[PDB]
């Protein structure tokens, strides 16, 4: 099998953790709220190919983590994470780009665009905003859901697709 090491990135509270779990889980434990960042590993069979993925769930930009530097120089793609109900969050999405640029050298680094939270009404970022973003980017857009699980499987295997046709 293929192994991909993905890291999922974002502002405080924009459902980093929710969307790892969501996508990871095997529902042994009922609820599982990860306090601080850990490595989750999902195997699954992505367009005929057995993959394993490997997820780093990290904090935000707000809080200190000694790893993250070692994170992004090992992490193969990104996950960039804002709420659609949180415009400072969607602001933000330039200092994780910035940061992964930096660490890895690179314009052209395998990422996906996820508006999450789009369960909410209460939208604050419209999504021709994020896939305006997206396509200054040269990468794709997908809203997500970690209540609802709308998207949450896409975003993860576009990002692996993303990789691959690297
Ligand atoms: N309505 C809604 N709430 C969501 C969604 N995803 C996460 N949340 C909620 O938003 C809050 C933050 O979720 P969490 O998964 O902790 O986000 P995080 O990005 O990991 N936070 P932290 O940076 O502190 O680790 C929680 O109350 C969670 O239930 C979603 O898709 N929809
Ligand atoms: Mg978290």
């Amino acid at each position: 099998m293929t192994e991909y090491k993905l890291v999922v990135v974002g502002a405080g509270g924009v459902g980093k953790s929710a969307l790892t779990i969501q996508l990871i889980q095997n529902h042994f434990v009922d609820e599982y709220d990860p306090s601080i960042e850990d490595s989750y590993r999902k195997q699954v069979v992505i367009d005929g190919e057995t993959c394993l993925l490997d997820i780093l769930d990290t904090a935000g930009q707000e809080e200190y983590s000694a790893m993250r530097d070692q994170y992004m120089r090992t992490g193969e793609g990104f996950l960039c994470v804002f709420a659609i109900n949180n415009t400072k969050s969607f602001e933000d999405i330039h200092q994780y780009r910035e940061q992964i640029k930096r660490v890895k050298d690179s314009d052209d680094v395998p990422m996906v665009l996820v508006g999450n939270k789009c369960d909410l009404a209460a939208r604050t970022v419209e999504s021709r905003q994020a896939q305006d973003l997206a396509r200054s980017y040269g990468i794709p857009y997908i809203e997500t859901s970690a209540k609802t699980r709308q998207g949450v499987e896409d975003a993860f295997y576009t990002l692996v697709r993303e990789i691959r046709q690297h």
